[PDB]
């Protein structure tokens, strides 16, 4: 079952989509995953990657919530006002939403994030005791403010300082709040607070987010939980465009989740 949902965050509506397993009995409760999209992404994500990921997770027995951050997709708000802390607010609200569903096991909720959404996932997991596992795809874990500004002309940076929304490419505009707070929390600085299982998947041909950041992240957390894993997708680009890479990412994610024993369909009988 797939159905649209809405909830409020920071005074504004978020629209999302909820995947519910069809074999979920009346009293039964399922583990759940909230999925966080990337920068200038939406809840379907590139070449519908999140749709495919969510369908596979739901087939595996998870309730899955995908939603548009405020300022993205069909949620309220303007993109130029978006900030990473604002997306952490939204992300926490999506956990609230899953926690209040009577067919979700409130003690078996985890998160999945792609790139900037992986940044959000890591930040939220460093704080939120409700998160029981973290899945990071192509995650942006390192400082980004300087790299973002280095892509802008000096006169554009001044206009940003003066309060203008400036063009950042492909028709997307951004105000300074994003640049001021994208490094308020840098994930590498708080990764050692995450003690639940973390799966890091990163392509060795990612031209957007260097693999180096995923390697550093794994180095920090590898012995904090003996289920933590780093999977490097050989030939994989930032959003796993080649079909075989998308399949590999999904297969590795399902396999890893199996190791955590979150679903027990045999016992469900
Ligand atoms: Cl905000």
């Amino acid at each position: 079952m797939i159905k649209p949902v809405t909830f409020m965050s920071e005074g504004e509506q978020i629209i999302g989509v909820l995947h519910v397993p069809d074999d979920l009995r009346g009293d039964k409760r399922a583990p759940a995953i909230a999925m966080f999209h990337g920068f200038t992404g939406n809840k379907s994500e590139a070449h519908r990657l999140f749709v495919h990921v969510a369908r596979s997770l739901c087939n595996d027995g998870f309730v899955v919530l995908r939603f548009d951050f405020r300022g993205s997709g069909d949620s309220d708000g303007e993109f130029e006002d978006m900030t990473v802390p604002g997306e952490v607010c939204d992300a926490s609200r999506s956990i609230d939403f899953l926690s209040e569903l009577n067919f979700v096991d409130s003690e078996r909720i985890g998160v999945l994030g792609l790139s900037m959404g992986g940044r959000v996932a890591a930040i939220l997991a460093s704080k939120d005791r409700r998160i029981k596992f973290v899945i990071l795809y192509s995650a942006a874990l390192t400082p980004l403010r300087r790299k973002f500004l280095e892509g802008l002309e000096k006169e554009s940076i001044r206009r940003l300082e003066m309060g203008e929304a400036v063009h950042v490419g492909n028709g997307w505009y951004l105000k300074k709040g994003f640049f001021e707070t994208v490094d308020s929390i840098v994930p590498l600085d708080v990764l050692d607070r995450i003690r639940v299982p973390v799966l890091i998947i990163h392509g060795d041909s990612d031209s957007v987010i260097p693999l180096d950041g995923a390697l550093k992240g794994y180095e920090i957390i590898r012995d904090l939980n003996d289920k933590n894993e780093l999977y490097i997708v050989r030939g994989g680009d930032h959003v796993f465009t080649r079909r075989e890479h998308t399949i590999e990412v999904i297969e590795r994610t399902l396999d890893w989740l199996r190791s955590l024993n979150l679903v027990d369909k045999l016992a469900a009988a």
